[PDB]
């Protein structure tokens, strides 16, 4: 039996960061989790493994294409050997998720091994795969159990041949048909770096754009085209009626109209189940406790991020936002401030949003939709990546970048980024809204040359002036 | 045929062009001459442009033929250069750019005179065509945009074949076997980084104790300096280049010696790469008639708005004071140009950044530690390695750190210094957050995608601000 100022139940983004910091703040700070690592969702099977396949996938498509021998990089022949590549995410992996022990070990957090509940308005008790207890009296308790992938009822995901993400990570062989239900971040990301390596893929959408929520709907459209036009073939507005395994080991999965009829069915060799992912706190104790979920399955908390239960909160995917890891990291690192008395505010518009297919979208504030649907007088910047000195030099010039900007003030409302690191460009666009910045002022800031970050400038000029200089 | 404007600017680079741009936005009746063949100036045409394009080739070949893609499952029989195919990329891209800027030209209605152009008076320009013939242009401003070119090493002549400047070394035909390279400042470097990694040995002198020119933060060089020795990039720093002859067998020798003088000795290469420096441009404007005099290092003095001691002439770009920078250029033209519509003038030079785009790329803005201690300031400093970073580290691409400054008490920003992959780009966020006088705090405290290299931007603010950092 041990105890602390503050246990965090969970070492995913939310709850490591949280960890970290509390212990950096003055706090005895002990983290429960119950896998064989620290990392939770994003490093284990997540943001890390994902990005690896993209990034060596991305490599393979520009050396087995036609762009390395068009930059004089000639080639006699280039083979895929996934079993290296996905070694080399492993690597990736296993080198971060002990970076997190290592760091917990730095600030003296206490890792407790377990599947821990809940059992007493102050006391977590972590109960082991052996039966193996420990129990932890603590002053405050910090949910980040995170999430769980979302079942799509009737199909069984089985990791081998009907997969989440999970199993897409660490698929043995390239699938010769791959069929993606959810053309969400996940779908478009994951179906990508399989496309690429050659497989026929089909994502098949409810809804009629691409991209998730949020996303802005002439950035969805112009993406799924690049995207199209890249071998990725879409189902949109269409739902899936079933699917059902062959003893052939082939799939049958049925489809129709989301509004009825077009019965079709379409055969592959793997399907990958992707429509979301929903807060996972199973077992935690919450009923008991009193801590009532919403409908959707997240606990409910105030501004603080504290449940019913004063000395208790939860942070991340196991609450209201975006799911998103630096959203669930930040708001670790304010609750635990707020626990130590500091202020404690997130403004979920200032929250990015990254999609690492290639070309990269990314996006921050409001999309024209909803400036349109708020009755906001607004004005558009756009900016092409095709007159930008260096997507040019590089050769590599899809997308544009897109602001919107509000007409009485110029005050940037929202930015949106289609093509070369757009991921990385988002940066300086959810820095500008933190200050509320205009698309003049950042269209006065003097970027380098030749960047891409051009783009963002050039595109708030045009928002701004109404004319940008290179198109 | 005379032909009258409100704004006439001599020269198209990056400075002149953007300028005739943005006043034939502004309403002026602009005009644009041009001596060259093309549009563009030096950045486009010899510059900025087909450096990148070399630099990201290059860079390219390297991950194909060396160990990086063998290590991502990328396999490969027998990764070959072909020297032509890859001139010809670059090529492309300088082509297409430069016709570029002959349509924004026409759709802002820019009128190009071609010709060499000499103010003939206050408010005239002659331009004199090859084959002598003559355009003259009554004009109630002139922007002089005339540029730089390189700075000659006396004794040693290039010629652009085994002796080159920045020009040739764009364009060699074959790679060198061995290569030296006079200055370690950022075209040193950086073409220097590209011919090695295409197979030719490399060696910078340098005649001060560090890489990467003015300005650069010591500590950043010194990394810098390092990483680039593990590539196989070679530096003889405090040393002289005392002068370089051409031998029957076809190599030159390099005469070199310690800077303060001795320690002579000679090194012999296949190209000699000359590149210790540019200069100011001004030959045969009509400066010297119009009472306009050059300071000493050749710069045309302008006041504020720009303005030269003629006020409806003005100068900016390389030409005059302070960075030469292709995007210094290009902020001035349009202040300058917006203050003869009489709006105001505004450049702070301590927020123009610096990128070497290398690999790792090299960037920075605001102050260097060097700088804030010769001026006193009292500061704080936050470090990051790219090594914790997830991007990076899941990239396999973890060399270098981000360095903050801030004031001790303010903890305002003062500097930012990055080392690694992505530095170009995120130099950007670094240089909107000084324009805003940012604190350390401010920028540690907006949510950055996970994950991004701008993460360790974030976190060394961090760092700097509240003393540790969360994932190092
Ligand atoms: C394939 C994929 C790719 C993604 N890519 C990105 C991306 O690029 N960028 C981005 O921002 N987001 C990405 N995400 C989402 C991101 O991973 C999540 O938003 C993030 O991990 C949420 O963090 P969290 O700390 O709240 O929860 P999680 O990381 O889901 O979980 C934290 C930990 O809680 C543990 N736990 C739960 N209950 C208990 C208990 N009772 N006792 C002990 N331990 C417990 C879990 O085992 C887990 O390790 C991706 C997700 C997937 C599936
Ligand atoms: C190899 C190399 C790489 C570089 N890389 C970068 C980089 O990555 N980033 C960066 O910011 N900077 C870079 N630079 C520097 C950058 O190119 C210059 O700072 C920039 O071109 C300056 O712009 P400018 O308009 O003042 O002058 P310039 O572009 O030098 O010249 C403008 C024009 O003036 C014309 N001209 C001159 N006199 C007359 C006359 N009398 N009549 C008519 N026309 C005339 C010239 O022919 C030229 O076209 C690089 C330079 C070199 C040499
Ligand atoms: N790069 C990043 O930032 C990444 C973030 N994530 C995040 O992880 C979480 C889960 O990702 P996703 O699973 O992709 O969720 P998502 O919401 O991004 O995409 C799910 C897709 O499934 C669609 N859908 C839902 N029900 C359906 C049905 N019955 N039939 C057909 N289509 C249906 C939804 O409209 C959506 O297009 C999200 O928060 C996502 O943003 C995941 C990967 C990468
Ligand atoms: N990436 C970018 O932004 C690029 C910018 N440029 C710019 O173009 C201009 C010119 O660049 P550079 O030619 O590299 O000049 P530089 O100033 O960057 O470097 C010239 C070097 O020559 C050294 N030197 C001088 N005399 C010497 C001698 N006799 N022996 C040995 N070394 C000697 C100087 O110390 C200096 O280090 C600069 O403004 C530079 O910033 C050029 C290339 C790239």
């Amino acid at each position: 039996p041990i105890d602390a100022d503050v246990t965090v139940i969970g070492s995913g983004p939310g709850g490591y960061v949280a960890a970290i910091k509390a212990a950096q703040l003055g706090f005895k700070t002990v983290c429960i989790e119950k896998n064989e690592t620290l990392g939770g969702t994003c490093l284990n099977v997540g943001c890390i493994p994902s990005k690896a396949l993209l990034n060596n996938s991305h490599y393979y498509h520009m050396a087995h294409g036609t762009d390395f021998a068009s930059r004089g990089i000639e080639m006699s022949e280039v083979r895929l050997n996934l079993d290296k590549m996905m070694e080399q995410k492993s690597t990736a992996v296993k080198a971060l998720t002990g970076g997190i022990a290592h760091l917990f070990k730095q600030n003296k957090v206490v890792h407790v091994n377990g599947y821990g509940k809940i059992t007493g308005k102050n006391q977590v008790t972590a109960t082991k795969a052996d039966g193996g207890t420990q129990v932890i009296d603590t002053k405050n308790i910090l949910i980040a159990t995170g999430s769980e992938v979302t079942p799509f009822p009737g199909i069984t995901i089985d990791e081998d041949t009907i997969v989440s993400s999970t199993g897409a990570l660490s698929l043995k062989k390239v699938p010769e048909k791959m069929v993606v239900i959810g053309a969400g971040v996940i779908g478009v990301e994951l179906g990508s770096v399989w496309q690429r390596l050659g497989a026929d893929v089909t994502a098949v959408e409810f809804l009629g754009h691409v991209g998730g929520v949020g996303i802005d709907m002439e950035i969805s459209k112009n993406f799924q085209r690049i995207l199209q036009k890249q071998g990725f073939k879409f189902k949109l507005n269409t739902k899936v009626t079933g699917a059902t395994k062959k003893s052939d080991g082939k799939i049958d999965v049925s489809i129709e109209a989301a509004s009825g009829g077009k019965a079709e069915v379409i055969t592959c060799d793997v399907l990958l189940v992707c429509i979301g992912r929903r807060p996972f706190t199973k077992n935690l104790g919450l009923e008991e406790l009193g801590i009532e979920l919403d409908p959707r399955g997240r606990i409910p908390v105030n501004t603080r991020f504290q449940t019913k239960i004063p000395n208790i909160y939860a942070i991340g995917d196991v609450v209201a936002g975006p799911m998103l890891a630096h959203k669930a990291e930040d708001e670790g690192i304010i609750c635990v401030e707020g626990m130590a008395g500091g202020a404690v505010h997130i403004d979920y518009n200032c929250v990015p949003s990254v999609i690492y297919t290639h070309p990269e979208v990314a996006w921050v504030g409001k999309s024209e939709e909803q400036l349109k649907e708020e009755g906001i007088e607004y004005k558009v910047g756009k900016f092409p990546f095709a007159a930008n000195s260096r997507a040019k030099t590089n050769a590599d010039t899809d997308g544009m970048v897109k602001i919107l900007g509000q007409k009485s003030t110029d005050r940037v409302l929202g930015a949106h980024i289609l093509g070369p690191g757009a991921g990385e460009m988002v940066n300086e666009a959810a820095l500008a809204l933190e200050y509320g910045a205009s698309c003049e002022d950042i269209a006065r800031v003097c970027h380098a040359h030749p960047t891409l970050s051009e783009a963002f400038r050039e595109a708030n000029l045009a928002a701004s002036f109404g004319k940008s200089i290179n198109f």
